[PDB]
DNA sequence: GCTATATAAGGGCA
DNA sequence: TGCCCTTATATAGC
């Protein structure tokens, strides 16, 4: 699909974070007692942690009725898993709705299949880069348009994060592609 | 396991 | 105020 992805590479979506408002106060201890695949340690974190096999995800359910869903490989899968959780809560006795579902972070990654001269890339783009190999082996590239953060490795492996729309993930990778090429390690 | 990245939700505390 | 708490996930040298 060289028309949409000129580099001929499509970043793989790895993790999606979403939120939804169940729109009802939830008794968390009641839920932690009735729910099987759930864990709740208020002294550690103020949320019940639930999980489902398909789509493989984890939800953080708060007393406020708010809910975080993480782990899905796509946006649809995240909405889908979010709905299965809402229905679990519904079946637990709370008048749970599904208000304001929103994708909050999309995580993707790809392999350009060639090593990068991270120091040169960093040096040529100081304004956007943070490369301190002794702290983290990857170059932290904070792209301005779109506002996306890329983790660039010597191996040619790239992690694109911070997107709320998958096109931001694709766009960021397309913008960075010619840059990675410019600093290919020979 | 850790280091780092983005992100939401909450309680708790300087 | 504002930071960390926790969860997921790719990446990789500790």
């Amino acid at each position: 699909d060289l028309s949409k992805h000129p580099s001929g590479i499509v970043p793989t979506l790895q993790n999606i974070v979403s939120t939804v408002n169940l729109d009802c106060k939830l008794d968390l201890k009641a839920i932690a007692l009735q729910a099987r695949n759930a864990e709740y340690n208020p002294k550690r974190f103020a949320a019940v942690i639930m999980r489902i096999r398909e789509p493989k995800t984890t939800a953080l359910i708060f007393a406020s009725g708010k809910m975080v869903c993480t782990g899905a490989k796509s946006e649809d899968f995240s909405k889908m898993a979010a709905r299965k959780y809402a229905r679990i809560v519904q079946k637990l006795g709370f008048p749970a709705k599904f208000k304001d579902f929103k994708i909050q972070n999309i995580v993707g990654s790809c392999d350009v299949k060639f090593p990068i001269r991270l120091e040169g890339l960093a040096y040529s783009h100081a304004a956007f880069s943070s490369y301190e190999p002794e702290l983290f082996p990857g170059l932290i590239y904070r792209m301005k348009v779109p506002k996306i953060v890329l983790l660039i490795f010597v191996s040619g492996k790239i992690v694109i994060t911070g997107a709320k729309m998958r096109d931001e993930t694709y766009k960021a990778f397309e913008n960075i592609y010619p840059v990675l090429s410019e600093f290919r390690k020979i």
